[PDB]
């Protein structure tokens, strides 16, 4: 049984196979447990209170009871406890607060902070409501913890209110915090860089304190909100992980420190990096929701609970189990250099190797011939696109192709209209020249004019235009914070550019329910939970190459679902890289996501033409398999892998995929088992016709056979009889 | 369903959860399978045949097949596969053989080699005998592989036959050879050293060979008959392992290599070393009993697979789940100077603290004043005792204890009337000194007299005296091997020793077999499954030393049972130490194991007394749990580990032991989760009266909580209610 | 190939002589003959380096040290080939493309730096090469002549060592005024700062003037300091710097 | 300087910065030390002398001397020892043999065994002979050292001959052997395979036994005759 429980100084947060239970000692608040469901928990486990050199104590009398060696579920500084703060607010002379519980409250259903995305199909869940008070300082802290009954995972934010007669200001506010027992940990991230996304990193945790942030205004290429704290020792198959993850695409942090004792903390919210919030009186602010995800199976397991509860409560319902189309995107088979011709020509052969769906990217609109204008004029260049937008749109509709378009609301360029309207939009300080990024400039979307414009601008857009499809573009990270007409103001601003950000997405997504909006930032500079609220998919990555797509994959399915993962099969040299890599493999790693193309297809030979029609063919039937079944990584690709392995469970159908990267000589043929089958089941290999029962494929597994070069690639299919 | 068959080509050996599934290839046997139960093998993780260079071939027109790259379950050399081979047999000008499989049968039930110790209660299994044949060298090879209904284990041996006209030589016969896929490996090991037995040893299979091995005669103190190839990655609750072990207490090697092409051979036998064997026409050789053993449950899991099959169908029946008494040995107590009055001193005590069984040890025999004479001489030293043998047994009778005594069978002192009278049963070289041991030299037991003699006076001892329990020492190793009427005869000498012992232990058991024997080697010298096939109980270690203990308990129950482990609560300063250690410690370790006691009670204060009549209650209520339950291990004491924890449960009884060995300061508490509880089961603990679920228990976890000081420890008690 | 069916002595135990007999039986043969006929380069092979011991190298003073031809798959070998051995023993071939053993394109250059890192010579159909690839070789050959005291003569120095983790290699030599370095890239990288390289075993004050831009470095900037390696996208890609101490 | 030095009961062999230094213990050889140059050894570094379990005596009444436990230049099996052994000869009815230190000479230059590869240009090296016997056996046991002026490299090999009446059978005799003080240690080999020659491999010294071997009748592909 799930949901919420108070019983005497006990608060049970119950999800399914996961529980918080937290004890009210005093005003204080200790985290007893957070794990698998514990019923009439007594205290097996309580810290055992005793004398701690240096750790002081709210009365002259009990050296014993220290904030410094409780553990607890937010973290104050000034009382005692020297671990990292996750609330702190400044208030007449000071920025010591002393928050005491006063009372709790139990939520049912739909609930969550204005103005910043948060779980939905919430019928089913309870929420928590812990209210704390600061008498002297008047001000309240109303900390939120929320169940699913389908998922072992618990959302949290907070609420500060301002009941005093002056103005206060939030110095730091995370949205999630846990104090874990002395034990050995380890931490897994997704970090990397441009081109190299959401590279899996795994170490021990060391005494002092590990952190990924990013102060870039968004959550960035080089780091997720994401941080698991694992048991020594876990492996994909077993172990026990928590998971702590942030819906928001601003400056977050996730930190662990581990302290003189051997204690472990761990926090992630908005970054205090760029960062303060004034609060008049009577004013409030609302965290962005953290959630926290456990399994005892490993990495696997925790890949599952993460996959699933973004399925159920976090990518739209509208589009989370519905397969997507394969698309064209013209953008690296023509770059800026295109007109009517080229396009009807693309989409003809789109059309004819089964596509379903053509993407307009970047070079539509003002004058944008190149990367250095033209932002922030969403007006259609007629004469490059031979004819309104209306006309190329239901030219490529009569071919029997859905329609897509590129945007990139959230910047302006120098020379544009909009700039030499109006320049103020820019985010900028007084007198000092602009930090360029791309020669173009971010739009202050903490200005409730530039909102107001782009929602005009974008629904006068979708309303006059029949479209099937969005990429949403944001193609740097923001510099020179200056816009307030206070120091307050500025540093408030990075996180109200975020408000406007969401205010805006909102907005479009929900009026215009039926497009398809992809996110975008130059590929996976701002893939994060924030906004897979709103865009049920994100262009992984600008790195198209086959075999650097391998470990990009890794790490953007990690937490994430493979629907929402795009993945094109691009020209050969590849761009990036300066690659050659067979065509099928690019096809078979692309088919590992959700499956598009980009490259001129008016250049391919016959044969290309051809393979490309069958990939497509393959790909239809394969498509529920990867975007809707269960997935199974079996050999991951790393820094020291020659290999990766993927699996897709989906019914009766069982596909796996293997790629190699080097080419070997005299090295014993890879054994690669399957998992999650039916033991007795009979699993019938499409290529050899020969039936094996789940065991053989899972305990003897596959001799895997290739022939001598690099970057080959092979699929075996299964169905179950 | 369980047990063998034969489906065309392949051969199924099916015990439970574990199946060893053979090709017959045109005379050759291919290993296809070991592992995981597999119904209808197809081949998914056959070899992939291809020309491997300088990989050479039986017929000159096929580079594919070749007997250097075919996994297979037995090894030759000289027929072009060059991994360390398992079978070599010289006759005529050579020793090539190239046995070729004729003919399969199946047997039910009891199966065994001759005069060697093997599996009982066979009921319920079925043996696989595949007969091979080298019709040009006329010899036989014949396979056994047996099945257990109730184990996840499969038992091997051969049988060599010489049906031609001429003497043949066996050079090398393992027990048990198997070729693993090429992937990741670990093993682990059991080794260390006298007073350090048994230390498990962990390391990656790395190209080229490892083994472990004993040339001394007996399994030795530094290695035991093991070897696990587990799962990169393996953790005590989770991953694969093989454990391949030998029924043998001679000469022994364990290796694993791994070949040019990263495949994995193991192997256990008879050691090369020190052995050939003659065989004239007609004659036959059978070697000792391998085992290979499984689990996908990790460490634990693989412990309890290998105690489970040493319970039911190794330890004699009549003491396998038999509680032990609890006994006091004078050894560490009086030493050689001892009398009647000290021996009836040291019962009274022991009888007044509850004491079941009185073992008088070493210096009852001849003038055995010393260790330096009178080996040999097993004639009662009447004035030393006070009168007959007879009448001190009588006097510990009465005083209501069971009597114990020990033996050194093997071995004679050159001052010693059976030197006197037979200086040539020593094992020796004609014309070379003696090389001395501890000033003691060892019987040839390879000689039909020496063993005929030893029936004689040990039969006489047992019949004419009321003997509960024999303690059988063997306190040095062979050297100076040289007492053949050939070289081939000396070469034979180490393994008709071991058969001549086996003749005789089994004899001695059998015909008295309500008596109970406990094996000893300078404690765990030969601390084998050979051994244990007779002798229920073994003294894991003269270290007495409650924290040197702790990794020799660890490894001396790793694969084989609790009940089997001696362990005595001795005095302080410890003997073999130098230690002091609390006398709540020495009691709560020695009662990890099977407890008795060996310190000299008359000496003893009236509160150590009265604490260790405290212990023997306890352990009278504990002794079901710990020698009759089921173990599980919570914290490891190794090289790095401060700690050691350990579990029992048994029915409504769950016991937990911990020790802390050096004093921390400003260190948080340990948390310690149990495991294998019901998770709705309610757990009362004695000391405190709480009752925890089984839930709290194992995901809460118990904080320990100590006073400063060294080598503290506390026991947790649990009743399920 | 190796030996197989031992069975050709009148007894056993000649048998078991056989195999070391056959050992003493070829060193016979090869130091009668190596003596007989002192003017012959012999270079000892067992398809490629089945028997590059240092039994063989009293007789054979270079050896195939690989069948394996490949720019990229000689790395790892070279490395262990020269690792108690000098390089002049060293056999490494420019052959060609896609490579016999490995199915694999490596650019003409790769070939070139990788094989110069040892005793080199060519193992291709120079009759069907274009007239470009033919130009290439030759400069190759010209580069070689003049580098080749430094490799066979010089004092060989790793700098990064082509192992199972390693994206890398890097080996320099020394001999007298002359020092060269050779860097080799296997997979292509994007948005990873470039490799410092540093050498070892100059002269602090010792200048040192590279050949490509005619800079001159101290000893202590190249051994302390050390280059920026600068590469293209691809994979495979090589560079030789080239030192003239003045 | 360099060459060969015999002080007593201690045999010197000096290369250039390397030293190998033996003590003749009654007949026994112990390796005291190998490594950078030592003169005036005096033996800080000795064995300690004690009662280990197991380890067993030439004679009767002292427990403490154990070829178990001493560190050699060469292994038997039977007298004690039972580490892997490098001498190993049948003979009569036994593959015992006890071969002790009789006699030591010097050679001075060119020196090698007969019939196999061995050092050139030798004008500059000296030899140390160390002369052992199994008078029982009527054996003798050669072993040399030789010594370069210009490289950290000492050569070994021995000779083995019958001085005896009947036929006799060598099992084992390996060229070269050392006893080292526990220590933690690594290995490099260079194995691999065909076309993947050389591979250097390095490892972690563990309790048990490593080898590297080859049964090919060459030294193959996979083995090189080298371990650091
Ligand atoms: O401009 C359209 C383009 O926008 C994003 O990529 C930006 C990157 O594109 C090129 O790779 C360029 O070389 C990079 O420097 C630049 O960051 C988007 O992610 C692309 O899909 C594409 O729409
Ligand atoms: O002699 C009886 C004794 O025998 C075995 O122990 C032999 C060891 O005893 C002492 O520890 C001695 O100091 C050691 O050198 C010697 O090896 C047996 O294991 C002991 O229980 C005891 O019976
Ligand atoms: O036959 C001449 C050839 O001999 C040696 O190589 C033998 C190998 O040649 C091919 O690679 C063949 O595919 C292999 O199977 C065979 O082992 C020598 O090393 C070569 O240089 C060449 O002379």
């Amino acid at each position: 049984h799930m949901g919420v429980r108070i019983e005497n100084n006990l608060f049970y947060v119950e999800s399914k196979n996961l529980s918080l239970i937290i004890e009210n000692r005093n005003g204080y608040l200790l985290l007893k447990h957070l794990g698998k469901t514990i019923k009439n928990y007594k205290g097996s486990n309580s810290v055992y209170e005793r004398d701690h050199a240096f750790s002081g104590n709210p009365t002259a009398t009990n050296r014993t009871f220290s904030l410094d060696t409780q553990r607890q579920i937010f973290g104050q500084h000034g009382l005692g406890d020297f671990r990292k703060p996750t609330i702190q607010v400044q208030h007449s002379v000071t920025e010591v607060t002393d928050f005491r519980f006063v009372e709790a409250k139990i939520l049912k259903g739909q609930n969550g902070p204005q103005g910043l995305p948060s779980p939905h199909s919430m019928d089913d869940t309870e929420t928590l409501v812990l209210m704390l008070e600061d008498s002297k300082a008047q001000l309240s802290l109303t900390l939120y913890y929320t169940t699913f009954n389908n998922d072992a995972t618990i959302a949290s934010y907070s609420k500060l209110d301002n009941n005093s007669n002056q103005e206060v200001v939030i110095h730091k506010d995370f949205s999630f915090m846990a104090d874990f027992p002395a034990a050995d940990y380890e931490i897994v991230t997704l970090q990397g860089a441009y081109a190299r996304e959401k590279t899996v990193r795994r170490q021990q945790v060391e005494q002092g304190i590990f952190s990924i942030s990013s102060n870039r205004g968004a959550s960035g290429h080089a780091q997720t909100p994401a941080l698991l704290l694992c048991e020594q020792g876990v492996t994909e198959d077993a172990g026990n992980v928590f998971a702590i993850q942030l819906m928001y695409s601003g400056n977050f942090e996730a930190f662990v420190q581990k302290n003189q004792l051997n204690e472990v903390r761990v926090a992630i919210g908005i970054n205090p990096e760029n960062f303060s919030w004034k609060l008049a009186p009577e004013e409030y602010f609302e965290t962005p929701v953290a959630l926290v995800t456990h399994s005892d199976q490993g990495l696997t397991g925790i890949s599952h609970e993460s996959q699933n509860f973004v399925l159920k409560h976090i990518m739209l319902s509208e589009f989370s189990k519905k397969e997507r189309p394969i698309l064209i995107n013209n953008w690296e088979a023509t770059y800026f250099d295109f007109q009517r011709e080229k396009l009807l020509e693309l989409a003809d052969e789109a059309k004819k190797v089964g596509i379903e769906l053509f993407v307009l990217d970047d070079g539509w609109f003002g004058n944008r011939f190149d990367d250095n204008r033209a932002l922030g004029d969403w007006v259609v260049n007629e004469e490059k696109l031979g004819g309104s937008l209306e006309s190329l749109i239901s030219a490529i509709h009569e071919r029997g192709l859905q329609f897509g378009l590129w945007l990139e609301p959230e910047m302006i360029s120098v020379d544009s209209d909009l700039y030499r309207q109006h320049p103020d939009w820019a985010i900028q300080v007084p007198g000092y020249e602009h930090t360029y990024s791309r020669n173009q400039l971010v739009l202050n979307l903490a200005n409730p004019q530039v909102v107001e414009y782009l929602k005009s601008v974008l629904d006068q857009l979708l309303f006059y235009h029949d479209i099937d499809y969005i990429k949403w573009n944001m193609n740097r990270n923001i510099t020179k914070l200056g816009n307030g007409l206070t120091y307050l103001e500025t540093q408030m601003q990075s996180h109200q550019y975020m408000l406007g950000l969401y205010e805006l997405v909102s907005y479009l997504t929900e009026k215009h329910s039926h497009i398809l909006f992809e996110s975008c930032s130059g590929g996976g500079g701002r893939n994060d939970l924030g906004m897979m609220r709103y865009f049920p998919q994100v262009w992984a990555s600008d790195n198209t190459d086959a075999i650097a797509r391998l470990p990009i994959q890794y790490g953007s399915s990690y937490l994430y679902p493979t629907i929402s993962m795009g993945a094109h099969v691009s020209a050969v040299p590849n761009h990036q890289m300066g690659r050659m890599t067979p065509l099928e493999t690019r096809g078979l790693v692309a088919m590992m996501g959700n499956l598009g193309y980009e490259l001129d297809l008016t250049n391919l030979s016959d044969e290309e033409k051809a393979t490309i029609a069958n990939q497509v063919n393959l790909y239809k039937e394969l498509r529920p398999v990867v975007q809707l079944g269960q997935q199974y990584r079996l050999i991951n690709p790393d820094t020291v892998s020659n290999e990766a392995a993927v699996q897709f469970n989906y019914g009766n159908q069982t596909i796996v995929t293997y790629v190699r990267v080097l080419s070997v000589v005299e090295t014993m043929e890879t054994t690669l088992k399957l998992k999650d089958l039916d033991e007795e089941g009979l699993y019938k290999l499409q290529e050899n016709g020969e039936v094996y029962s789940g065991a053989e494929l899972m305990y003897a597994g596959l001799t895997v056979i290739l022939s001598q070069g690099d970057f080959l690639s092979r699929q075996y299919i299964f169905r179950k009889l």
